Order: C-alpha cells, then sequence, then structure tokens
DNA sequence: ACACTAAGGAAAACTTAGTAA
DNA sequence: TTACTAAGTTTTCCTTAGTGT
C-alpha cells in the first residue's frame, strides 16, 4: 500500500488518523497507533482492511495501490462518473 | 490481493506459477509453493513482491487490487496505450 | 487533540517436504 | 511438469503504553 495515497485521500476526507481507523472498524485503543504505522509505512493493512479504509475514504480501493499518478487520477475520476459516463469512457479507446 | 487477477494475468502471460515466482526473485525451491499459495488465497504477498509480479506480468500493479471488473479492464487498456494516447484520455478525464 | 513510537504478544507469511493431476 | 498442501519456523502485524507536537 502507498502511504502518499492513504494520506492524501484521508486529508481530502478531512479526518484524523484515529477517526479513520475507528470508522473502519478498529478499536479506539488501537486506531491511532495502527493508522499511523499504516500512514508512516511501518506496517501494511491486509486487503480486507484496505477495503474498509477505502469505503470510509470514499475511494476505489486500488487507488491505494496505484503508483502512477496519472492512472491514480483516472481511478479517482472514474469513481464519480455515472454508468452513462463510465460506459462512454469504456468504448472511448475501443 | 485478488486471486483471480493474479491467475488471469499469469495465464495471459503464458507462464506457470513456479516460473513467475522465479522471475520475481523467489528461490526456485520456494517459488512453486509460494506462488501457488498466492494464487489460491492461502497467503497474500507484500506490495514489494506484488510490484515484482506485475513487472513480470507486464501489468500495472493496482490491477491485482481492483475488484471492479470494469475498472480493471480500463486499467489494462491504459496499460497498453503509448505516451501520446495517454494525453488524450487525460484530457478527457478532467474538469 | 493529534501524530508518532518501541516493545511485546499475536497473527500471518515463508520454507520445507512431499503428494497428486 | 505443473499444481497444490500440511507443518513449523520466520517474519510481520496488532496491542499497549506512553512521549512529543
Amino acid at each position: 500500500m502507498l502511504i502518499r495515497r492513504l494520506k492524501d485521500a484521508r486529508l481530502r476526507a478531512g479526518i484524523s488518523q484515529e477517526k479513520l481507523g475507528v470508522l473502519a472498524g478498529i478499536d479506539e485503543a488501537s486506531a491511532s497507533a495502527r493508522m499511523n504505522q499504516y500512514e508512516k509505512g511501518k506496517h501494511a493493512p491486509d486487503f480486507e482492511m484496505a477495503n474498509r479504509l477505502a469505503k470510509v475514504l470514499k475511494i476505489p480501493v486500488s487507488y491505494l495501490y496505484t503508483p502512477e499518478d496519472d492512472l491514480a487520477q483516472i481511478i479517482l475520476t472514474w469513481n464519480e462518473l455515472n454508468e452513462q459516463e463510465r460506459k462512454r469512457i469504456n468504448f472511448y479507446i475501443r
């Protein structure tokens, strides 16, 4: 998991490390420590946990695993598109 | 990491589990077991390893962590596009 | 409040060994 | 060959407890 992506999206959601952990299912007495290790690169959440985090952060989970800033923005933008716009991007390269 | 993405990409690259592991720097005696566990969901590789797999598999790594099939397809296509065509999509992905 | 950290106990991965398909 | 697993160690994470910012 990329810590730049966690941080950025968390800031954009405008919440603390701890409240992110709490909203994602981590006990209040571990949330702050755990989310900080995640965000400072000390440990990695498992994939289940990153899914909960992403839901909480309102992003597609794969955004947290995308090193390419351009592809990352495409994923981000694709997240707010409707099936109309999403399909028209589908055949857009086809 | 999503086991189906790993499997589908490994089969599209046309190599076996063991060979993929060896090309990712896993000792040849650990590779078969280790890649099999990854692809059956017994165990999950770390992101550093996932990056090495993607490189072998000639894919963007985040493909392996995309549950949405339509986003995953978008990722693969973007993958194959050259630098110039990336501008075109980028321009459209804006505002 | 919020961010951050070492240290231990707990959990999950890696290596080994070997069996089918 | 290629796919796959149980076991025990290694490695990593999760919890605690608490400092700094």
